[PDB]
Formats: C-alpha cells, sequence, structure tokens
C-alpha cells in the first residue's frame, strides 16, 4: 500500500521529533511537531518545554535522548501505534545511556494540503495532522 507506507513515514517522522531530545535540534524538532498538531496536541506538548522545570532549562546541552523506530503498524481506522526505544545520555559523560522501550498510540488525519500555504506544504505535504497522542511502556 502506498497509504501504508506514506502514514508510516508521517508517524516515525512525528515520532522522532516529538521524542528526541537534543539541544541543538531542539527548534527545528518543536516546531516540526508544532506543525504536524492540532492546537490541542500541539499546546500538550509544548507544556514540557514551558515554566522553569521545562525541558530545556533543566538539560540544556548536558543531556541527549535520541528514538530508534523499532516498528509501526498504522490501522487505516485513524490510529497508529509506533513502538520505539529512546536512549538517554548524559553527553558530558561515558558510558552508553539507559535504553528504554515505549509504544506510541497516534490518532491522525490528513486534512486538505490546499488550504495550505506553498510554504508549509514543503514541511507537510499531505496535510498530516496528529490530534491525539499517548506513550506507554512495553
Amino acid at each position: 500500500s502506498y497509504d501504508t507506507v506514506m502514514d508510516k513515514y508521517w508517524l516515525s517522522q512525528y515520532v522522532i521529533a516529538r521524542e528526541t531530545y537534543d539541544w541543538y535540534t531542539l527548534q527545528k524538532d518543536y516546531e516540526t511537531v508544532g506543525m504536524l498538531s492540532s492546537p490541542s496536541e500541539g499546546q500538550s506538548y509544548a507544556s514540557q518545554f514551558q515554566g522553569d522545570k521545562a525541558l530545556d532549562k533543566q538539560y540544556g546541552s548536558n543531556v541527549r535522548t535520541s528514538v530508534t523506530i523499532v516498528s509501526i503498524v498504522p490501522n487505516g481506522k485513524g490510529i497508529g501505534t509506533v513502538r520505539f526505544a529512546k536512549t538517554t545520555k548524559r553527553t558530558n559523560e561515558t558510558g552508553d545511556g539507559e535504553t528504554t522501550h515505549w509504544i506510541a498510540t497516534i490518532g491522525y488525519q490528513y486534512v486538505n494540503p490546499s488550504l495550505m500555504s506553498e510554504s508549509a506544504r514543503l514541511t507537510n505535504p499531505l496535510g498530516f495532522n496528529v490530534t491525539s497522542y499517548r506513550v506507554d511502556p512495553e
């Protein structure tokens, strides 16, 4: 399925943007999630970078969390399931970090792309749009 392959691409892009923590990549990841999410899901994502305990304020460049996509099942019923690993490393230090495994359940749709600017279509050509997101331990 062309649709299946394309859904997998965007679900993958979304999880990577949303679960990665990299100081030098943060603004771009943040905007990618923002652009690919509904207002409600976007504000909910953003809450982690708000306030005193905002993640960037706490970590700076001393922590990096990298994502590895393990498997993806879209279901054609507007929900996709993404299994992935997170590896967190304290950048100044050595070793390999902790790796943990998760399952993201993602509600998503595609919105008419004609209703966006050509510029916005350069980052989201198909109107991919995440309406709900949850992450649960394996």
